[PDB]
């Protein structure tokens, strides 16, 4: 027998109730502007499927960010465009300004509003325990918005969070792997980055949903408050689960697998072994104890769960006592 089906416990039928053209991105018509409106200034970074430059708009002389798309199925370009168009103006989501094709190369590129990245080396030694609570709240704002809009990000990881520390602005970026939730759909499990892949991805369980984003978010929190990056440091995808099982124990993992009737690769059938679920205090030490609190350890533990039904939702997470202080200051 095959796996047990699963449904998201919030925002389940949000896409069912919308007009079709909301989520049916394969038929979306995109009008491609001219990239020579823009002049590339300097590289900002480079992903596996993008290449980000700061540019100026030689018409209104404005800063702007141009992301050249790498050669991917037309489909997935329309999807990222559709999702960005669907989320424009939402809290802490990046803002799409234009969509262009270079005249000669004919390579597609997305054009976004300008943001400044804070010296990523600054963040290490400046981030107070409160600062983590704040920028984590901002991230849950963006995830709750987009889950309410029927979209999962599927690539939540620090290289996809823009922070402007001077102005305390955060933007969630790279929507190239984002996808619409449709109850009962089976999604590709070759998504996210290793260190942030949720258990459901490593065991190939295809009816995942928004809670995938809450696992990854738990990995960031894990790596922030313990100053251990990445927190589950896997040599490959099979090993990654073993790194997780050494922390979360195997008894819960094998419960997870029996509850969903997952069949397990014969590869796994000897590398996982037996492991107790470790206590979070094992990971505290003199140089991270100022970011670790009983509240943070409760909050973190309520995200890193095998069973995806039982992870917090973005909305429940923003209600955790971890965030009491920052909610107070927002008035
Ligand atoms: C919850 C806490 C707080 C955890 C945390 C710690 C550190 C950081 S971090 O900020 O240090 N992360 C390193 C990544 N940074 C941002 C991306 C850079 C490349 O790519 C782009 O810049 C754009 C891609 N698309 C865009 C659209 C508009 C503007 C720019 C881009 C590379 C440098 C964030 C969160």
């Amino acid at each position: 027998s095959g796996p047990v089906p699963s449904r998201a416990r919030v925002y389940t039928d949000v896409n069912t109730h919308r007009p079709r053209e909301y989520w049916d991105y394969e038929s979306h018509v995109v009008e491609w502007g001219n990239q020579d409106d823009y002049q590339l200034v300097r590289k900002l970074g480079r992903g596996k499927y993008s290449e980000v430059f700061e540019a100026i708009n030689i018409t209104n002389n404005e800063k702007v960010v141009v992301k050249i798309l790498k050669p991917v199925k037309k489909k997935k370009i329309k999807r990222e465009i559709k999702i960005l168009e669907n989320l424009r103006g939402g809290p802490n989501i990046i803002t799409l300004a234009d969509i262009v094709k270079d005249p000669v190369s004919r390579t597609p590129a997305l054009v976004f509003e300008h943001v400044n990245n804070t010296d990523f080396k600054q963040l290490y030694q400046t981030l107070t325990d409160y600062d983590i609570r704040f920028y984590m709240y901002e991230i849950l704002k963006a995830l709750d918005y987009c889950h309410s809009m029927g979209i999962m990000h599927r690539d939540v990881k620090p290289h996809n969070v823009m922070i402007d520390h001077e102005h305390r602005k955060l933007r969630l970026i790279d929507w190239g792997l984002a996808e619409f939730y449709h109850p009962g759909q089976e999604y590709n499990v070759r998504v996210a980055s290793r260190y942030f892949k949720g258990p459901e991805l490593l065991v190939d369980y295809q009816m995942y949903d928004y809670s995938l984003d809450m696992w990854s978010l738990g990995c960031m929190l894990a790596s922030m408050i313990f100053r251990k990056e990445p927190f589950f440091h896997g040599h490959d995808n099979y090993d990654q689960l073993v790194r997780i099982a050494k922390v979360l124990g195997t008894e819960d993992l094998y419960d997870y697998i029996d509850k969903y009737n997952i069949e397990l690769d014969p590869r796994f059938n000897d590398i996982l072994g037996r492991h107790s679920r470790k206590r979070w205090e094992r990971f505290v030490h003199s140089e991270n104890q100022h970011l670790v609190s009983p509240e943070a350890l409760d909050f973190l533990d309520k995200l890193l769960r095998y069973d995806h039904q039982s992870r917090l939702t973005a909305r429940e997470a923003m209600e955790h006592p971890y965030f009491y202080t920052v909610v107070k200051d927002q008035a």
